[PDB]
């Protein structure tokens, strides 16, 4: 529950996440809308999805921090390891705590190549893990 | 719905896009007209096409941002990959969310060459994706 | 037992640890919450787990200092010794005073490679001990 | 015997050691607690063990100076001489005036290698004696 005549969306998301003891990051563009009015009796997961639908936001949680971006920040990137086979790479990237539209990965036709489609922290985490796993191989 | 005795077209488009929670970009030339009067009971898609017809605008949406240019900004560019065949390149560029007059692509007679005809962000996105796909090949 | 209308979590943890003559470290992010109210008749181990659950903290004790981090600080790192076999390395790392979720280690599929998953002081201690044991071999 | 409403532990230990004409060193972390109240009729060895238990201190005496550290300062270090066999090295390190938990040494599995586990002045003295004995060999 929260009421306000006007505060930045960023502040609503920050207060929400902090109320639930969940570390949050909010992109500079994800936010920049304003919010006005009152939320009450709203289950937390429902507040997050409703805020995300109206402001066109996509979030990514990695068990540590809740990353909140504008949906328009989602991009595609291609990762093509040099020393390690893509099937082995996927075996290491794959996890039961993976989340998406925000963070989908899939093998593509390009030899030994996968495409990562999602928010910036997705692509950066998968790319860095990629480069390290490739250097080990 | 909106009324005004006079504001820059840019401001009408910005207020419109923001009213619908859609990230917008407006070229420096796309805008520079002025608008006067009132719109009401107008379905949003209809406001966009009517504004575009009168001011000679072409828009491009990529699922993230609505790019608005003057129609006179549309250009042609030729992309000729060095390592990848044009048929394979098209297979990667092609998408169900492609839009045009703003963003048409087609194979031409010039060997392993396609022509991209559309607004600047079209040509820049397709060219960059081109160069990357070619470097992978 | 402690009462306060408002002090930083960091100060509660510091006062707690010092009351029990236990050297403490508190990460810059582990803390930054505020605490309000009173604790009483609370067994010390219970205060630590309750503070940790509410503020999403993970602690690591090595017989010298109690390290307190936010749970979101836990990371994974891969150690691949060059001169020493991983089975021998584990024989040296293993101890009856090892603690985790904060500080788990396990062999992975990657040849002569283990993964260390836990708070920063975990990963730093195991990595440094690793490098030294490897230099000896 | 001593009374005080409040003085640094460091000062209690200093006054204690000086009362018994025993040169003392107190680490910067060993001390930094405060002491309040009175000790009386207390046998000196008993004062030392009680102060050490409450403040979590470990002491090391080498016949010259009483070194007082926090127990959390104890570390492990591996010494692997290059020219001298470890069995001969132990024959030289060993003494009837050796003290521990503060200063234990033992042969390990690593070839021609012992582990020294104890306070800083332990490890520094044994390491320096090690290097000299090795240079002689």
């Amino acid at each position: 529950g929260f009421v306000a005549k006007d505060d930045s969306l960023r502040t609503f998301f920050d207060a929400m996440a902090l109320q639930l003891k969940e570390p949050v990051i909010v992109s500079k563009m994800a936010a920049r809308k304003k919010i006005t009015g009152n939320f009450e009796f709203h289950d937390p997961n429902a507040l997050l999805e409703k805020l995300s639908l109206q402001l066109g936001l996509i979030w990514y949680f990695d068990g540590q921090a809740i990353y909140i971006y504008d949906a328009s920040e989602m991009r595609n990137a291609v990762v093509s390891l040099r020393n390690v086979s893509l099937n082995e790479f996927n075996n290491f990237l794959k996890r039961s705590g993976l989340y998406n539209k925000n963070y989908p990965l899939r093998g593509d036709n390009r030899k030994g190549t996968f495409y990562v489609s999602g928010p910036p922290v997705y692509v950066d985490m998968v790319v860095n893990a990629a480069t390290m796993m490739d250097k080990q191989n």
